[PDB]
């Protein structure tokens, strides 16, 4: 509740990031899922280093007491891993330190305590042998949809983090698998590719936002999430990315109207994977990365330093009452070009993933 600003802020931090790098692959990360790693990080740091990290994930620490952080990432993870309730999500953490390593017992506590993630022990003497853990375990965690994440670890790592994220919700309203078929994809002003297109004629939540100059759709999943997705006008892309805000999607979000709409929605599956040293030091945060990294709530009397840090995100999505719909000619709206996307917890309001698909048969 209170973090889902800062959160919906880190969210477009990381997201203009990205953009500002590739123009031509698809964004597509869980700022979520990032933001509670390194939170729950923070624990094991001080001073400088522990600043750096919350005031990289957009909380402005003068403001918000820190109980107020954690307590808001607790509420946040009980709710996706709530037993009872739906959304088929698959997401965790993983913590990698060396053996050898005099742990402090109580960061290893609220780890598996309030952040209930995971920490191993691992001899980093065998590099080889030591991601095969680590991708073992994400492999395992992601029932071997997410394999060999981690492609590399220098020799001297003697700490690794891994967070991972696995999405393929169903629909409340389903799509008709015999209605989906081949369709032109435009990944340029001229140029088109083929890809998988479901379509629906229904009473949709859409409609054509002005400030943002583009077609805007909600969709709710089986559980409490919501995806929205942003279809530019012609040339309209970047204004729109620069447009978004927290408060436009609050809006949308409390928007109930529906009405007649021919859609056309690709059916894909994209992944990101980030390296998040290079991704979040943009965004300042680099102590805890450098020697200078203190650590002392992690191991007190030997230096440490977290030297890997991998996130990857994946998304599927697919064809997953009776209606009532108007004999008027309903507006056929197509996401068959670039687009942005956000998926929405709904009892949060907190961001669970956000990309760009620029070309979906990536």
């Amino acid at each position: 509740n209170k973090i889902t600003p800062n959160l919906a802020e880190f969210a477009f931090s990381l997201y203009r990031q990205l953009a500002h790098q590739s123009n031509s692959t698809n964004i597509f990360f869980s700022p979520v899922s990032i933001a509670t790693a390194f939170a729950m990080l923070s624990l094991g740091t001080k001073a400088d280093t522990h600043d750096e990290i919350l005031e990289g994930l957009n909380f402005n620490l003068t403001e918000i007491p820190e109980a107020q952080i954690h307590e808001g990432f607790q509420e946040l993870l009980r709710t996706l891993n709530q037993p009872d309730s739906q959304l088929q999500l698959t997401f965790g953490n993983g913590l990698f330190l060396s053996e050898g390593l005099k742990l402090v017992d109580k960061f290893l506590e609220d780890v598996k305590k309030l952040y209930h993630s995971e920490a191993f022990t691992v001899n980093f003497g065998d590099t080889e042998e030591a991601k095969k853990q680590i991708n073992d375990y994400v492999e395992k965690g992601t029932q071997g949809k997410i394999v060999d994440l981690v492609k590399e670890l220098d020799r001297d790592t003697v700490f690794a983090l891994v967070n991972y994220i696995f999405f393929k919700g169903k629909w409340e309203r389903p799509f008709e698998v015999k209605d989906t078929e081949e369709e032109d994809f435009h990944v340029d002003q001229v140029t088109t590719v083929k890809v998988p297109m479901m379509k629906r004629l229904g009473m949709f939540n859409i409609q054509h936002c002005k400030k943002l100059s583009s077609w805007v759709l909600l969709m709710k999943y089986l559980g409490n999430a919501t995806a929205i997705f942003f279809l530019p006008d012609e040339g309209k892309l970047q204004h729109l990315e620069n447009e978004l805000t927290h408060d436009i999607i609050t809006k949308f979000l409390e928007n109930e109207d529906r009405r007649s709409a021919s859609l056309h929605l690709p059916k894909l599956s994209i992944t990101g994977t980030y390296d998040l040293k290079s991704v979040l030091g943009q965004l300042g945060i680099t102590k805890v990365f450098s020697n200078g990294a203190d650590l002392s709530g992690v191991t007190e009397e030997a230096p440490l330093k977290l030297s890997k840090a991998v996130h990857k995100a994946v998304l599927t999505i697919d064809e997953k009452f009776l209606e009532a719909i108007p004999m008027s000619i309903p507006p056929e709206v197509k996401f068959n070009k670039p687009f942005v996307f956000l998926m929405i917890e709904q009892n949060t309001k907190s961001p669970l993933f956000m990309g760009k698909v620029v070309n979906p048969t990536q």
